[PDB]
């Protein structure tokens, strides 16, 4: 997250860190949202590589013991069957991860609330992106979980020629684009939390930023629209 602030430890208890095994270590690669005690929602592109993945729930500082983490292996990966890694602009950038164990819920570990199917936010709706991604274009991962205020940019604006044009689809949510605050590499797969009738819900799964940079004016961060995928999500969990 570029232009973020450090999240309070218990603000976003559904955020997870998706990590891969790297030598004798683990490396953060993406975010995710805990949606059942044994299921995480992330971006399909995050699991393109044939790596050993683990999820960390209750994570705050990637580099320090928080005293709240639970570490769990990924047992099964179900990518949207329409995802094409050579075509992120087509959409379908969503995957579900079945965890090897069910995690224990507490003020640091909670299920993310998903929107009702078909919900579309009004332009300029209040949302926060969260994650440990780069804090500058071509920078480094954050140590502590970051949040940035990124209001939505509706489809009609976001798909206009000076924004993303044809690249954005109605199956996506755009947010931000102010040239200061944005998602960045390593935030992919995590949540966009939007405040609706008093409750935050996870409306987005972070998908992409511009090839030119993370915080680029009129290139808002682009997210998979969760409310387009409720039936898919429910079908995968029920059949797995
Ligand atoms: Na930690």
């Amino acid at each position: 997250v570029v232009g973020g602030t450090e999240a309070q430890r218990n603000s976003w208890p559904s955020q997870i860190s998706l990590q891969y095994r790297s030598g004798s270590s683990w490396a953060h690669t993406c975010g995710g949202t805990l949606i059942r005690q044994n299921w995480v929602m992330t971006a399909a592109h995050c699991v393109d590589r044939e790596l050993t993945f683990r999820v960390v729930v209750g994570e705050h500082n990637l580099n320090q013991n928080d005293g709240t983490e639970q570490y769990v292996g990924v047992q099964k990966i179900v990518v949207h069957p329409y995802w094409n890694t050579d075509d992120v602009a087509a959409g379908y950038d969503i995957a579900l991860l079945r965890l090897a164990q069910s995690v224990t819920l507490n003020s640091y570990v909670q299920l993310g609330v998903l929107p009702r199917a078909g919900t579309i936010l009004a332009n300029n709706s209040p949302c926060y992106i969260t994650g440990w991604g780069l804090t500058r274009t071509n920078g480094q991962l954050a140590q502590t979980l970051q949040q940035a205020y990124l209001p939505t940019v509706d489809y009609a604006i976001c798909s206009s020629s000076s924004y993303w044009g044809s690249t954005v689809k109605n199956s996506m949510v755009c947010a931000g684009g102010d040239g200061v605050r944005s998602g960045c590499q390593g935030d992919s797969g995590g949540p966009l939390h939007c405040l609706v009738n008093g409750q935050y819900a996870v409306h987005g799964v972070t998908s992409f930023v511009s090839r030119l940079g993370c915080n680029v004016t009129r290139k808002p961060t682009v997210f998979t629209r969760v409310s387009a995928y409720i039936s898919w999500i429910n079908n995968v969990i029920a059949s797995n």
